[PDB]
């Protein structure tokens, strides 16, 4: 019956952690898996959460269906956070913004919404991008290239080629950009650098799309989505997918949400249709827990203040094991020059070891990251930093 | 930028609670959609719920994406429940299981999963339906008929048209069949009725997938599975969707399954990898928080008693309810027999009132039914029981 089903090779992330997982290495470290850890390497609950949860307990209620769109709470959370408190498109009302389940959810009503009104518009990504932002798309019966954006040998953006790329790209084109922390390289565009490939998109007349997983982990909120607030300054329509798996520490609860910016008030009153009609062929309604959690620290003042707070911390944490890293290897290396590091945004680290170097990485040491040399410099703590960057020195002279 | 874009009309049920919310009338009923009430007319809180959202809240923990699949107690949960705790099947290790977005996800991944491996695959739906079956399926690509199954004059099934129907289809197309507690008009197959479909379906070589969102509030928990268990013995290849939302209370946080029956131990590994590909490219995980609700009141033997009872309480309470108004209409009219509406199982029945009568409830009494003529039997309470069947004989005379 079931002959001609094929086997799964596992989400290529899932697939390593697997191999960690049920390795049994003593001294073994996995970063290879975009989550964030303290210095403990324990998955930290935020103060914030943890009140707005003991909210949500006290007492226990009755669990209706949310909204499709889920609560306004979280929708207006998402949109004051990607656009700014009391922002003029807001004020305006020209933005159309759904709870998503996660990041992956809001990119998926995205992607439908694009694949069904918009047959004739492919999708773009950076080379290289995230692995679910391709099987996404694709899982949609959108037809997928890619832009060139890392620079192999500089280590930075192919600027020049990807500026030449675009200007080869027809009207309604998607072009699935991170205006912040890129996966997985940590190479952002500069502020310059974003209003050239804006004004290119304004001219081309593509559609941007915007996937921001981890805002508050580049710089801070408001310069984090930068490439979003400018883009709405020039009156483009646009999409953004947000996170808060990430930033909030929620991963499991499923929590983001998908925001549309539209040129009319009734434009937007139609987008807003389809995006609860998009969802209801797909789960129905957002769940409730995460939502809850997302509308009380969003909108409790001091919740709020507290939750950009730990962000910092966060965020902090990684600029400061960037530093070290680049330290002793700087220290213990003396050709190479490892600013990249330090320079690159977020959680993510494009070592720039060859795929065989990687390798080595995790035979003898038993140390995990991406083939493409990704690396989650929030897997680096204190305790076990310094066994990371000797090893990655051991496998640079070889 | 969006002016291709239509408008969405809303979800008709929504539509029709809206248009609830907003009436004037002091006692206005809501009938019109499938939750349910408790004799006080209250979505209600489970006991064994409570039990387990405290185990939740003490300690709140750190929030880590679920498998997947979800929680491997949820997918234990699901599959002891439908097919029987230590049923033969699961010996086998012949069922991919995987957590889902409420009924809704498992309805989506399952036709997702269909319309991948199965592109010639048709989808037929009983006549009528639950609106939304329908969406979902069509949602993918997939092109959707309706198999004759309510007969209008005689108030029962058209069971003789519906197999000769069924005889009609091509290999591998898709039946999608209410095992129980048919969603809208409560009129459910007999269990001799069942084998000739399953023959049918077995000899046409039919896929039947089995929606089961109602289990407890036809006969109880292994009743109602009566179709799902009989399809695994005869070697069927079943997909069962099943929902949590209603039985267990909690529609807001989205829990249930989809189960894939499989001859063999490596089909079972096939499929269930493409349904973790499905979901992947989906909203990639489970929510935590229902995933967790699952896993503790369906793998906690005292929780699991204490939630059965709690649904064959809800299931004995619409079961009165029925027979009073049947009670109240026989009382007060003739010339019409009120059986079907104690023949009837689960939230629903077909009242078999004409639209222009379900068209005046609302209008002077601010009683609210879809103008198929469907009522959720769970909106009725001895507090308003009274009013609603006066109500029906005062629409019924004229
Ligand atoms: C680059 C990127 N974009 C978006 C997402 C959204 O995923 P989630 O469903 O956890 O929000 C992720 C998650 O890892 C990601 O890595
Ligand atoms: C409610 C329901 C489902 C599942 O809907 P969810 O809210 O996602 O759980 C499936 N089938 C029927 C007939 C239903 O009534
Ligand atoms: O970029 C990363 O490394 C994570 O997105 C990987 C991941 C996402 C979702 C689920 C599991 C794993
Ligand atoms: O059949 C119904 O109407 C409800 O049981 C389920 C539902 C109602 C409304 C919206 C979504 C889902
Ligand atoms: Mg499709």
């Amino acid at each position: 019956m079931f002959e001609r089903i094929d086997y799964y090779a596992g989400d290529p992330i899932l697939g390593l952690v697997e191999k960690f997982a049920a390795d049994n290495n003593p001294d073994k470290v996995n970063l290879g898996i975009g989550i964030y850890y303290d210095e403990s390497g324990v998955m930290p609950v935020l103060d914030c959460v943890k009140i707005a949860e003991q909210r949500i307990a006290d007492p226990i209620s009755p669990r209706p269906y949310l909204p499709m769109a889920g609560l306004p709470g979280h929708r207006k959370g998402c949109q004051e956070l990607l656009f700014g408190k009391d922002a003029p498109v807001l004020k305006d009302g020209l933005v159309a913004t759904i709870a998503t389940i996660g990041g992956s959810g809001a990119l998926k009503v995205g992607a439908e919404f694009i694949h069904e009104w918009f047959p004739q518009s492919k999708c773009y990504v950076s080379d290289p991008t995230w692995g679910n932002h391709i099987a996404i798309f694709e899982g949609c019966d959108i037809e997928v290239g890619k832009y060139p954006y890392y620079d192999t040998a500089t280590g930075g953006i192919k600027f020049d080629e990807m500026i030449a790329f675009f200007e080869t790209l027809n009207k309604d084109d998607v072009l699935l950009l991170h205006p912040c922390c890129h996966n997985p390289t940590g190479v952002d565009l500069t502020r310059e650098q974003w209003d050239t490939v804006l004004n290119v998109i304004q001219e081309r007349e593509l559609i941007p799309f915007m996937d921001i997983a981890y805002q508050g982990f580049g710089e801070d909120m408001d310069s984090d989505a930068y490439a979003i607030r400018k883009a709405v300054d020039m009156g483009l329509p646009l999409f953004v997918s947000n996170s808060f798996s990430k930033n909030l520490s929620l991963y499991g609860e499923r929590v983001g949400g998908l925001s549309v910016v539209c040129p009319t008030v009734d434009e937007t009153e139609r987008v807003f249709g389809q995006l609860n009609s998009t969802v209801r062929r797909i789960y129905s309604s957002p769940p409730s827990h995460g939502g809850r959690v997302v509308d009380i620290v969003m909108n409790d003042a001091a919740l709020h203040e507290q939750w950009v707070g730990e962000v910092y911390a966060m965020r902090d944490r990684i600029k400061s094991m960037r530093t070290k890293l680049k330290s002793v290897l700087e220290a213990k290396i003396s050709g190479r020059n490892f600013d990249y590091l330090t320079a690159q945004n977020g959680m993510f680290s494009f070592t720039g070891l060859t795929p065989e170097q990687v390798e080595r990485l995790q035979s003898e040491f038993g140390i995990y990251m991406i083939s493409n040399s990704r690396m989650c410099v929030a897997g680096l703590n204190s305790s076990n930093i310094d066994y990371v960057a000797n090893a990655m020195v051991d496998v640079l002279k070889d």
